[PDB]
């Protein structure tokens, strides 16, 4: 066990190994720290936990949190570098720290600052795709891809963070970016969604670079409903069977019928091949849209796509989400997880 020491800053109390050097507050869920991890030499964030354990639902929050994070062993995927805790026992356990790279730039500050050429939009994509085919590959599932939960350096290079963690209802209300990369099935709790909800928020986001501009802006969720019909087109008798709603069904029936517009004409003077790949992530119903395996062999990506070199996960025990248990049983499984990690190489 390391020597800890202890220190308040911003009105909170901070107990951490001493590796861990220089602490700074940066954000405040939880609350985050900058430091400089004398062990390792990088630039770290420490994020001391909120409250984990103040009900059953934060409790298994916390612990599906921390499951994740130390499964995620991939280049285009944030990963764990330490997880820690200063008690001695079970018996005094309630605090837990999350230590990750520290991150700067996120893809908004590109996509808003940067004139792209094609080919970044090239590289940019292709690892974003490189992380989902890992993610998909465990069977997990982002849900929550978007700009500002991609972390970008100088050199291009490109990981995700921020998984999902099952976002509340006055989130998602109004003119917000919080919902203009999702999906339409789950946007409006059409049909239980999969992984083919992440492949939509990528075609969303290669829209927004090619262009510079939001593809989907709608100011509620019905607006954002009309901008999504008018690109794809209204659905045929095929999708409506498979929404469960019937309510959901009959509002969609009351709207006139449109085509699928011709992406050329809306994404002018734009690489052919990226026009060919929107039109197969941008499709209305998740059955038929392209794979993210699927995806790195499409033509666009020729420059660097290397099928030796797109690794797929170790196989991810998602059993314990349907599991009923009490409040010091999570706690206790969240425990065993800390004290048993080993670091990276
Ligand atoms: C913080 C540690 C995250 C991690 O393990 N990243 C990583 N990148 N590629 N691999 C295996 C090839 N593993
Ligand atoms: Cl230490
Ligand atoms: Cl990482
Ligand atoms: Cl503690
Ligand atoms: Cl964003
Ligand atoms: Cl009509
Ligand atoms: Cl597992
Ligand atoms: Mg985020």
């Amino acid at each position: 066990r390391p020597t800890f020491y202890r220190q308040e800053l911003n009105k909170t109390i901070w107990e951490v190994p001493e590796r861990y050097q220089n602490l700074s507050p940066v954000g405040s869920y939880g609350s985050v720290c900058a430091a400089f991890d004398t062990k390792t030499g990088h630039r770290v964030a420490v994020k001391k936990l909120s409250r984990p354990f103040q009900s059953i639902i934060h409790a298994k929050r916390t612990y599906r949190e921390l499951r994740l994070l130390k499964h995620m062993k991939h280049e285009n995927v944030i990963g764990l570098l330490d997880v820690f805790t200063p008690a001695r026992s079970l018996e005094e356990f309630n605090d837990v720290y999350l230590v990750t790279h520290l991150m700067g730039a996120d893809l908004n500050n590109i996509v808003k600052c940067q004139k792209l050429t094609d080919d970044h939009v090239q590289f940019l994509i292709y690892q974003i795709l490189r992380g989902l085919k890992y993610i998909h590959s465990a069977d997990i599932i982002h849900r929550d891809l978007k700009p500002s939960n991609l972390a970008v350096n100088e050199d291009c290079e490109l990981k995700i963070l921020d998984f999902g963690l099952a976002h509340t209802d006055d989130e998602m209300t109004g003119y917000v970016a919080t919902r203009w990369y999702r999906a339409p099935e789950i946007m409006l709790n059409w049909m239980h969604y999969n992984q083919t909800v992440d492949i939509w928020s990528v075609g969303c986001i290669m829209a927004e670079l090619l262009t510079g501009r939001t593809l989907f802006p709608g100011t509620d969720h019905i607006d954002q409903l009309k901008l999504i019909l008018r690109l794809v087109g209204t659905p045929g008798a095929e999708l409506l069977k498979k929404i469960s709603s019937e309510s959901a069904r009959n509002y969609i029936q009351s709207l006139a019928q449109m085509p699928k517009m011709n992406f050329a004409n809306v994404f002018i003077g734009a690489n052919p091949l990226a026009v060919d790949l929107l039109e197969k992530m941008l499709v209305l119903d998740s059955d038929k849209r392209i794979t993210a395996a699927q995806a790195l062999a499409h033509a666009y990506f020729a420059q660097y796509h290397d099928p030796d070199d797109e690794p797929v996960a170790d196989p991810y025990d998602q059993s314990f989400e349907s599991r009923d248990l009490l409040i010091d049983e999570w706690k206790s499984l969240t425990y065993d997880e800390v004290i048993s990690f080993v670091p990276p190489p």
